[PDB]
């Protein structure tokens, strides 16, 4: 069954005027900036932004790739396809 969101789970995740974007739930680091409550810090492949998100913007990454993981025109788009699919968990700063 699922579990909560955590840092690092992979996601597609949805805000308003974009398509289902490629992300993962970021870890927040030491002496940084918190979310507000209920919601998560996400990170967007291929744009490398962060935005504060709760669960119903939130769609795991392997039940929806079939869905969402398609290209798209959007900036920053194909690369985000690439990150979360060949280095998910890896330093983009």
């Amino acid at each position: 069954m699922p579990h909560a969101f955590k840092p690092g789970d992979l996601v597609f995740a949805k805000m308003k005027g974009y398509p289902h974007w490629p992300a993962r739930i970021d870890d927040i680091a030491d002496g940084a900036v918190k979310p507000p409550p209920n919601k998560y810090p996400i990170f967007f492949f291929g744009t490398h932004e962060t935005a504060f998100l709760g669960p119903k913007d939130l769609f795991p990454y392997d039940k929806s790739k079939d869905k969402y993981g398609k290209p798209n025109k959007r900036k920053g788009f194909n690369e985000g396809l690439w990150e979360i699919q060949n280095n998910p968990h890896a330093s983009y700063s």
